[PDB]
């Protein structure tokens, strides 16, 4: 039995993506100076403008127009024909202390170990075998391809690449079998990308440099055949881009921020949320039990979530599916008590032991929050289980 | 084996539900003077103001700050103290056209039928035996509590309620049992209900009224036992809400629009965005698809995972899941035969089946997209399958 899925990716100058990294540059800005600053930062940009919305109550003194402002220019936002100019743009602050009736019951007199859960809320971790980063093989593909393309167009390589912009999204279908619940990937069916450009570069030459520079760097030749559909940039003509074409929002790539349509998703958005915000720190917690699963050698893939009350430290449920794929001797019930002996879903614990009041959050806004090597995702650690 | 699962709902009055029904509202108004508009509108809230923002290219007239705020008044902000008066707010409203280079891909010079796919994306439907609706009890529960709340405060009722304000969540935890994958609840674990009150009223009072008017009016009592965790306003103060206690965007409710962590989803929001986004039109069709396998007695659970390109009319890939529920005789490679015989996918074909230039949408923006009994959602009155 074969099937078909698909997972996609965006480009970290998508809009939205956009919106993702400027609401975790506020967070990091507020978390370097003041470690306990509470931050719920959303952002919204259309042609010519920022915004950034929501609740901070922090020690920090930021300068939120300037971080918007660098934060953009990072990204390579520095002409209008780019589709936002940096230097140019409306930004506009429009933030508030958090309310104090959720402060009072988040940490409030509260020991450190029992502050209440942020807000209520459900929260998914997933891993697969189907890679070295135990992520979908869909999801890891559309996420290398539009990193790919954000490396060479922000890094810099020595080829004429001026012609990229910094807007542009990807989606990859596998073929898959499937044997036990184990996901055995058999082809590569198709693989579309859509990159902005600039208005004197061939159709031809955007389509041989993705293809050689980009989809060949890194999809496996082995999964590519000559009947693999390749779509790129099937529109014909994308050089208006950026916030001038389509509004960018934070928490609007939820999916391109975890897992590609496989596992679940509880609702949350990451970005802009320090860690008593159980969408984030819940979900990173999540994924390093399912990932420690798989990484055992436990099951061949996991599915987790939890879930939160509002003002309340422990979790108000836990479960755990591992599709059919565990081990010998062991099955969910199994695993669910060794979770609990390993593990602590208290928000107090969760952000001790994964040191999310430090600033390592604009990391994460682009590229995927998981499957992630960087040494400060904590969460990407596995922990042996037995 | 047993294991609990969570999902949760929102009131009509939560701050990015709002802003999901300001969007529908203004694409409503659109579609009823215009029904070929193209409409991505996006809205954010904040204490005192609200904004709309995206691309609308129509024909129509609409005065989108009266829109604005006449939904405002109807779900019942008039006033500062419940978090923020229709009157007094702020409206800012930065709409552009389309881009032409979207448009270019999706309807010029091509035949209706054959017009392309307004992005890429991936969308999901589901569906599951557990409920009269076909949808899995916790998201049932769920919004059931908190559409019964709405009701209560908005069409109103005999008692005294004017101590209700418009915000509010809730979440339900069951505990099942799983046959040959299929989902028997056993009882409810958990119910969280917080709701927004003013100054005067009882947290005792509260928690009578929302066990004994709602809680006991929706849920199975013989789901309800001695040990099922009943709690009702855990902060135990609720009074500031809103805008004014937390930030609004559109789409920021996708899991609560949907099935509530079960099924998948693909990312994209629902709300502002016109048919020819097949982020909604392609998983109001996926959901059909869905039901209507279920409902004709050939699963008990189904997922369907179509996606698309841009400017590309014909689906990407196409994915059912019966998750081993089959009936006998069938299974997933069957299943797609019957489902490519009797459905099309593209996008042309869908906005004409289910009615979608209508301006149907302000209904689906609180409450569910999914599970619902109004004659004019299509995508919930299933085609009986062989
Ligand atoms: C298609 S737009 C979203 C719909 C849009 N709001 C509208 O008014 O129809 C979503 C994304 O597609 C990409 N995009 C924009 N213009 C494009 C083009 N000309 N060709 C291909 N993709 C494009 C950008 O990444 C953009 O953020
Ligand atoms: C907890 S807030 C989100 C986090 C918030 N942005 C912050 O600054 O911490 C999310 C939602 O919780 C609900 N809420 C607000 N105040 C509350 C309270 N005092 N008790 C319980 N729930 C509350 C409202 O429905 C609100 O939209
Ligand atoms: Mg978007
Ligand atoms: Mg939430
Ligand atoms: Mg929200
Ligand atoms: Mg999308």
């Amino acid at each position: 039995e074969q099937f078909l899925f698909s997972s996609e990716s965006v480009c970290s100058g998508h809009p939205d993506k956009l919106c993702d990294q400027i609401s975790d540059a506020i967070l990091d800005a507020c978390l370097e100076q003041d470690p306990e600053s509470f931050v719920a930062c959303e952002t919204c940009t259309k042609t010519g403008f920022i915004m950034v919305f929501g609740e901070i109550t922090t020690k920090a003194n930021v300068n939120y127009e300037r971080v918007v402002r660098e934060t953009v220019k990072e990204i390579g936002y520095d002409s209008e024909e780019k589709g936002l100019d940096y230097k140019t743009m409306d930004v506009i602050i429009k933030l508030e202390q958090q309310s104090n009736q959720i402060a009072g019951c988040v940490h409030v007199d509260k020991n450190v170990e029992d502050i209440g859960a942020g807000d209520q809320g459900m929260m998914f971790g997933y891993a697969t075998n189907e890679t070295k980063e135990l992520m979908p093989l869909t999801h890891v593909l559309a996420t290398s391809i539009t990193r790919e393309l954000d490396y060479i167009r922000m890094k810099g390589v020595s080829s004429r690449v001026g012609w990229l912009r910094p807007d542009g999204k990807a989606q990859v279908t596998v073929e898959y079998n499937c044997k036990h619940g184990v996901l055995i990937p058999k082809r590569i069916h198709t693989i579309l990308v859509s990159v902005q450009h600039d208005e004197n570069i061939e159709n031809e030459e955007i389509r041989e440099f993705v293809l050689e520079n980009v989809i060949k760097k890194v999809c496996p030749s082995d999964l590519m055949d000559k009947e693999t559909r390749i779509l790129i940039n099937p529109s014909g003509r994308f050089t208006i881009g950026g916030p001038a074409a389509d509004a960018g929002l934070t928490g609007r790539k939820i999916i391109v921020d975890t897992y590609g349509g496989w596992g679940a998703h509880g609702g949350g958005a990451f970005s802009g949320k320090d860690a008593t915000k159980v969408d984030r720190s819940g979900a990173y917690m999540a994924r390093l039990v399912a990932k420690s699963i798989v990484f055992s050698g436990l099951c061949s893939r996991c599915l987790v979530q939890v879930s939160y009350g509002i003002g309340i430290a422990r979790p108000l449920s836990l479960y755990i599916n591992t599709f059919g794929t565990a081990k010998d001797g062991y099955n969910d019930t199994k695993l669910l008590e060794i979770v609990n002996k390993v593990f602590d879903f208290r928000p107090g614990i969760l952000i001790k032991q994964l040191n999310l009041k430090s600033p390592i959050f604009k990391k994460t806004s682009s590229g995927g929050h998981f499957g992630r090597s960087e040494k400060e995702f904590l969460w990407e650690k596995p922990i042996i289980l037995q």
